[PDB]
């Protein structure tokens, strides 16, 4: 896995992306790595925001599936034409794989200006693939066609005329023990659609939020490398903020700051990290009544953004935001940790990352186990729609 290290790049807040080739001869493209979707989609038309796109007509190996796909997000939208071609990852494994590619022909608010990626690589499970679960996702194709273990791992590393560049590693097919310190800890994948986990306890600076633990997972908690922020359900969010406000109270910030809408700044290098509390999410363990905590620093949830005006200032954006769709453990969280997506054992691994950013007082941590007597169920059960209910899976 030597040759897989440092295979991710991107700009801060705009996504981590891996270099993939597709087609024959190999058309080379930067692709966003996104564990919260399950389609492989590539720009195949010209767009204002694309330097270069997938040209099917220039690939001998391309096969058209004569099917359309249409894929809305909450923010953003794209549609395209389904097909298959040869695909490989230069700084990934030394194989080539035939895989489904959605060729994107039109899109509203999908491609980001300056982000330098032209596709998305969803690494979640078939259930949430579009247009339905029979479109075999890339990673399924990869395992099915090669001897590559059903596992991958992500180390997303940290962040004045452009955004900051970011780096990381996507290790396909196992674990690289130079990427993490300390113990590696695993929570169950509750269910294979999203990388859904369960949170059992939340502490802000060692203080329990003291909420029914269902609230932490309403209506779901997921891990999404293609979300920047830590997203939390409204009730959890508001308590988080009350508590972060509390400890930060020496400092008085405009509404817009906490809404993720505005920047706050200090003199170059005088930023007072110590009035901001660590956050600790306890995740369900592999053993019943067991949990383990990941602790993340203010350095993670305050995101540095380089001001053009006062460039003699360090300025930060609050990267916790509100959700109506449950908890999303995005890049803000992952950036503390080597995260291991162990699909073979239906589990997610966390360890402290060999690269994670910290001050001299505190450190992001993975620390367990903890035990609760008669730990109730913290899972939510999403109301079943009749649409959903009427689907046949044969
Ligand atoms: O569907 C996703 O994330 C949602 C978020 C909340 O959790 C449920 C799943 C993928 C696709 C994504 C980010 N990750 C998205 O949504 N817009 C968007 C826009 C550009 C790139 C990637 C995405
Ligand atoms: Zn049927
Ligand atoms: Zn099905």
């Amino acid at each position: 896995f030597v040759e897989m290290v440092d295979n991710l790049r991107g700009k801060s807040g705009q996504g981590y992306y891996v270099e993939m080739t597709v087609g024959s001869p190999p058309q080379t493209l930067n692709i966003l790595v996104d564990t919260g979707s399950s389609n492989f989609a590539v720009g195949a038309a010209p767009h204002p925001f694309l330097h270069r796109y997938y040209q099917r007509q220039l690939s001998s190996t391309y096969r058209d599936l004569r099917k359309g796909v249409y894929v809305p997000y909450t923010q953003g939208k794209w549609e395209g034409e389904l097909g298959t071609d040869l695909v490989s990852i230069p700084h990934g494994p030394n194989v080539t794989v035939r895989a489904n590619i959605a060729a994107i022909t039109e899109s509203d608010k999908f491609f980001i200006n300056g982000s330098n990626w032209e596709g998305i690589l969803g690494l979640a499970y078939a259930e949430i693939a579009r247009p339905d679960d029979s479109l075999e996702p890339f990673f399924d194709s990869l395992v099915k066609q090669t001897h590559v273990p059903n596992l991958f791992s992500l180390q997303l590393c940290g962040a004045s005329e452009v955004l900051a560049s970011v780096g990381g590693s996507m290790i396909i097919g196992g674990i690289d023990h130079s990427l993490y310190t300390g113990s590696l800890w695993y929570t169950p994948i509750r269910r294979e659609w999203y990388y859904e986990v369960i949170i059992v306890r939340v502490e802000i600076n060692g203080q329990d939020l003291k909420m029914d633990c269902k609230e932490y997972n309403y209506d779901k908690s997921i891990v999404d490398s293609g979300t920047t922020n830590l997203r939390l359900p409204k009730k959890v969010f508001e308590a988080a903020v009350k508590s972060i406000k509390a400890a930060s109270s020496t400092e008085k910030f405009p509404d817009g700051f906490w809404l993720g809408e505005q920047l706050v700044c200090w003199q170059a290098g005088t930023t007072p990290w110590n009035i901001f509390p660590v956050i600790s999410l306890y995740l369900m363990g592999e053993v019943t009544n067991q949990s383990f905590r990941i602790t993340i620093l203010p350095q993670q949830y305050l995101r540095p953004v380089e001001d053009v005006a006062t460039s003699q200032d360090d300025c930060y954006k609050f990267a916790i935001s509100q959700s109506s769709t449950g908890t999303v453990m995005g890049a803000v969280i992952m950036e503390g940790f080597y995260v291991v997506f162990d699909r073979a054992r239906k589990r997610i691994g966390f360890a402290v990352s060999a690269c994670h950013v910290h001050d001299e007082f505190r450190t992001a941590a993975v620390e367990g186990p903890f035990v609760t007597l008669d730990m109730e169920d913290c899972g939510y059960n999403i109301p079943q729609t009749d649409e959903s209910r009427s689907h046949h899976h044969h």
